């Protein structure tokens, strides 16, 4: 009875399949893939952020030169300068007039915002998708368990053992190269660590926040201070993190395909509705009811009464139930034409009980399996009027 | 269910149409145009009198 089932990847709607175990009473499913969070394999390549030209205070030798050296600070720009007369609080102070030397030095450093407000590149591989699958199973009526997709993983949470996927729809909405910012995720071809052209994205490129080493192509060019005054002309491109916040591109949670949402959290891409998942469950046999205890319902009749050719469960149909005992009777349309809101219907001794459903074909000729009794609920449906609210329960469009 | 309905202009009698909303129970109307007072656009041109 290990109920294999191909199953559409779509998040917010149950998939009430039916266990046709030969010998005992069938049992309905209710498989709602409440989430499709993905979490691909990734690598933190480098944080970037806007620089801060945290200038070390220049040297001023008063009569003669002060040769600079290339200190190992990131992008340590330093250039000796002569021909000053530095006004500092008493007019000038160095008594020479051309031998007055000024050595400006400036290096690039991570902002304090780099720790917290920072873009973040990644080389993104495929990884392994997940889900908090609820099944309000059978008469168990509950399990809300986190699972995987790889087609040999069980998750014995509740009582049922369930194996999912691998899904066929391998579209990772993440591209190979991704930039990430706070919550807005950008599938951007970031240039690389160690290379980013100044002004362009990644002018600062630190491996992480702690990493004292980095790559700072900022085109930081010191110029001589003017007219014998102490200061430090640092001529520099404002960061490619400054832009990339107001001349950027749009976020993947606003431009992705096939229906995904995003988080700066394990780097999941939630709820990506695409393709199918070959899902298979091993039910606990204890949860089964033996066949000789559920009422046999045959010699019945089914008919629509007001079929709504729609998404919401507007389709209805009375069923002239013709039972033997009285009790519950799980139901399902093995044809995917009709999706039913009721998993189970209570029965007195051969009464009648309408259920709700939804279809996509004008003439819904769908079988209905009322606990081992098939029936065609043939009829005709009506279009609605009022179509602006969230996503459907029908999801069965085909040739009609 | 915005129940469009052509409807005869006649005052003192209801017009009990029926709301055929697909999905829920229908509901009857009872539309009685109790009055058809008109009030055209006009202009006081001149009073006369003897």
């Amino acid at each position: 009875y290990e109920h294999t089932a191909v199953m559409p990847n779509k998040v917010g709607i149950p998939y009430k399949a039916l266990v046709e175990r030969p010998g005992y009473a069938p049992v309905h499913l209710q498989i709602q893939l409440v989430n499709t969070r993905i979490i691909p394999s990734t690598n933190l390549e480098y944080i970037t952020c806007k620089y801060k030209t945290k200038v070390p205070s220049p040297v001023v030798k008063c009569c003669g030169a002060t040769q600079c050296t290339s200190k190992p600070h990131p992008d340590y720009q330093c250039q000796v300068f002569t021909g000053v007369y530095p006004f500092m609080w008493g007019g000038a102070y160095c008594f020479c007039d051309t031998e007055n030397t000024q050595m400006s030095e400036a290096y690039v450093e991570r902002s304090e915002e780099c720790s917290i407000d920072h873009a973040k590149a990644y080389k993104v591989h495929t990884g392994t998708v997940q889900a908090m699958v609820n099944i309000t199973y059978g008469s168990v009526s509950w399990r809300s368990a986190d699972v995987y997709v790889n087609g040999e993983t069980p998750a014995k949470i509740g009582d049922a053992k369930l194996i999912i996927g691998p899904l066929s729809s391998a579209w990772s909405p993440f591209d190979n190269k991704v930039v990430v910012y706070g919550h807005e995720v950008y599938n951007y071809d970031f240039p690389e660590y160690g290379t980013g052209k100044a002004g362009s994205f990644g002018d600062l490129q630190s491996r992480t926040s702690t990493s004292n080493d980095l790559y700072a192509n900022t085109n930081l060019k010191l110029q001589r201070p003017q007219a014998g005054i102490v200061h430090t002309p640092f001529t520099q491109a404002p960061s490619g993190f400054e832009r990339w916040k107001r001349d950027k591109g749009a976020p993947l949670n606003d431009v992705a395909p096939f229906g995904c949402s995003i988080a700066l959290e394990p780097l999941r891409a939630e709820n990506c509705a695409v393709g199918s998942i070959p899902i298979s469950i091993d039910i606990p046999d204890a949860a089964f009811t033996r066949i000789s205890e559920t009422p046999t319902v045959s010699d019945l009749e089914c008919k629509i009464t007001e079929c709504t050719y729609a998404s919401d469960f507007g389709g209805i149909a009375t069923v002239a139930y013709k039972s033997s005992k009285a009790g519950n009777c799980p139901i399902h349309s093995p044809s995917g034409v009709a999706v039913i809101k009721e998993n189970d219907v209570t029965l007195a001794e051969s009464g009648s009980f309408t259920f709700h459903f939804s279809t996509a074909n004008i003439h819904p000729a769908f079988k209905l399996q009322v606990c081992t009794s098939a029936v065609t609920c043939k009829g005709d449906c009506k279009p609605p009027k009022d179509h602006i609210v969230d996503y459907p329960a029908q999801h069965t469009e085909s040739f009609t």
